[PDB]
């Protein structure tokens, strides 16, 4: 509250270590369905359904440019991705499955980096 503070957690790397691991997200072999905005012209459906579209360039662009104030806003945006992904498509399907590992890998990096 007022004039009482929680002692300061260093959060001077944050932007550093959120980079790295979108990096690693980029780079996995099946970050292929998420690497560019879905393409809303050529997907029926996705624009209507998929109220608040995400992908790992949109999120690295906002990460370069400061537009995010902190690392869970961060982390929400990479869990976004995934939420949009388990909406629009089929759990046995090649992107249905490509959601569920990216989002595993992700997690893992995020409790080892951060918790």
């Amino acid at each position: 509250s007022m004039s009482v503070k929680k002692p300061k957690r260093d959060d001077s790397k944050d932007l550093a270590l959120c980079s790295m691991i979108l990096t690693e997200m980029e780079t996995h072999e099946d970050a292929w369905p998420f690497l560019l905005p879905v393409n809303l012209k050529l997907v029926p459906g996705y624009k209507k359904v998929i109220k608040k579209p995400m992908d790992f360039s949109t999120i690295r662009e906002k990460l370069s440019s400061g537009q995010y104030p902190n690392l869970e806003t961060f982390a929400l945006d990479v869990r976004l991705v995934f939420d949009n992904c388990e909406t629009f498509n089929e759990d046995d399907s090649d992107i249905g499955r490509a959601g569920h590992n990216m989002r595993k890998y992700f997690e893992k990096k995020w409790t080892d980096t951060f918790k």
